[PDB]
This record gives structure tokens, C-alpha cells and sequence, in this order.
DNA sequence: GTCGTC
DNA sequence: ACGGGACGAC
């Protein structure tokens, strides 16, 4: 964990809420014929409720939502994940983004992003950004767009919130964040010609030729990412391994 | 709680 | 065919 330690800003656990300061809040084009839409907020449990609270709350706190009053407004839907009894915010942006300008998919498959990978280089560092989305500011004229109701019975907010970044069930985000990090990335690449950068959204490989290049090539690319705003996800980090999950899949002995 | 789809 | 009903997707 010595890595913790050198690259303080560059990892979730010690760098902080990451923000992406390279690239000009975002603003989301809407099709021609579109007019707001003011989605009503079904009633909520108090179970639902006090559950995603803690959530909301430190959304706020961060920055992430702020309050708001806007013509817009989603379903904001109570979501227990893995079966578990863990209730998470989900906001439901169909109606949002139905009236969203569509824009081409320039995000690769796995499998043919894979296929860019060179039986030379067998070291491996796969990194997990977290929170990828939330790093990309939203131009204060596209966040009215995504607005939701939130209620609390003592001391709270007093009726809608939005967001201020790239947030999670738009349609266009995962194209748009893995668009914004290329360009980001785009002069790392340009200073490490023999290093192998896979970028698939939030999901990260580097591929060197020697454990040593991999070292270096990592130390530069979380030196890079923790420059430019972004954070990796510690917990997970996969450094400098001859065999790495990535995808999905079991690379070893340049296999898969 | 909706809603598109195999 | 044509449509009630499981999946998962927001």
C-alpha cells in the first residue's frame, strides 16, 4: 500500500471528491421539439426514505445536489440493490432523456477494445475511477433538466434538488465521460508511446512490456489522473499483476 | 413505481 | 398470430 501513500490525490480513499477542472461544464443539447416535463413523485416509504436520506445528504454536502425550482422534474425511485435491504437513490430520467438530442456512441466494445492489446505487453494495472460521472461538471443552463423532489420531515430541503455534474441514468453519460477522459488522457498517451491505455468509461488498463515500465507507467498515470481531478478507486486497484480481471475477463499469459 | 422487450 | 406475464432498467 505504499501506492496509498505516494499518490495521495490520486485515490477516492485519501484525494477527496474528484472534479474534473480540465473540462468546461458540460451542456446537454435538447431535440428540437422538446418542452419541459414534470414527472409527479410517488409517495415514498419511510423505510425508502430514511434509507437514502444519509445519500442525499451528503450529496449536498459535497456539492453534487443543490436546491432548486425547475419546470423539470423525475421520479426519484427507492432502490434495494443485490436483493440486500440497502435502499440507494435511482432516478428515473426516461422522459429526460426521450427529449434529449441523441449523440453517436463512441464507446467500444470490450471486445474490440481488448483486441487492442499486444501479446508484448504482459503487465498489468487496472484501475476503477470512481464516481467518473460525478467528476464532470454540468453547465448551470443543463441542470435544471434533471431535477427530482425530495421531502423530509424536520429541517430539510422544501422541494426540488438537481445536479451539478454528469449524473448517473442519462443516457448520454457514459459516452460523454469517456469522451471528456480521452481528451484528458490524450497528452499521457503522447509522453508514454510504449505503454497500452484501454479506456472503457471508468474502467482503466495499462499495459506495459517490463514490471518496471509498469511501476512507472503507473506511478505516472495516477499522478496524472489525481492532477486532473479525477479519482481511483484504492480498494480495487489491480498494480503491476501478470494476470488482472478487467471486463470481465482473466487476462494471463496474454490470453482472453 | 413505470415501462420497453425478449 | 396476439397478448398476459417474467427481467432489468431508469
Amino acid at each position: 500500500m505504499t501506492w496509498l501513500s505516494d499518490f495521495p490525490q490520486a485515490w477516492a480513499e485519501t484525494g477527496g471528491m474528484g472534479l474534473a477542472v480540465r473540462q468546461a461544464p458540460l451542456i446537454i443539447p435538447l431535440k428540437a421539439t422538446s418542452t419541459p416535463v414534470s414527472i409527479k413523485q410517488y409517495p415514498m416509504s419511510q423505510e425508502a426514505r430514511l434509507g437514502i436520506k444519509p445519500h442525499i445528504q451528503r450529496l449536498l454536502d459535497q456539492g453534487i445536489l443543490v436546491p432548486c425550482q425547475s419546470p423539470w422534474n423525475t421520479p426519484l425511485l427507492p432502490v434495494k440493490k443485490p436483493g440486500t435491504n440497502d435502499y440507494r437513490p435511482v432516478q428515473d430520467l426516461r422522459e429526460v432523456n426521450k427529449r434529449v438530442e441523441d449523440i453517436h456512441p463512441t464507446v467500444p466494445n470490450p471486445y474490440n477494445l481488448l483486441s487492442g492489446l499486444p501479446p508484448s505487453h504482459q503487465w498489468y494495472t487496472v484501475l476503477d475511477l470512481k464516481d467518473a460521472f460525478f467528476c464532470l461538471r454540468l453547465h448551470p443552463t443543463s441542470q435544471p433538466l434533471f431535477a427530482f423532489e425530495w421531502r423530509d420531515p424536520e429541517m430539510g430541503i422544501s422541494g426540488q434538488l438537481t445536479w451539478t455534474r454528469l449524473p448517473q441514468g442519462f443516457k448520454n453519460s457514459p459516452t460523454l465521460f469517456d469522451e471528456a477522459l480521452h481528451r484528458d488522457l490524450a497528452d499521457f498517451r503522447i509522453q508514454h508511446p510504449d505503454l497500452i491505455l484501454l479506456q472503457y468509461v471508468d474502467d482503466l488498463l495499462l499495459a506495459a512490456t517490463s514490471e518496471l515500465d509498469c511501476q512507472q507507467g503507473t506511478r505516472a498515470l495516477l499522478q496524472t489522473l489525481g492532477n486532473l481531478g479525477y479519482r481511483a478507486s484504492a480498494k480495487k486497484a489491480q498494480i503491476c499483476q501478470k494476470q488482472v480481471k478487467y471486463l470481465g475477463y482473466l487476462l494471463k499469459e496474454g490470453q482472453r
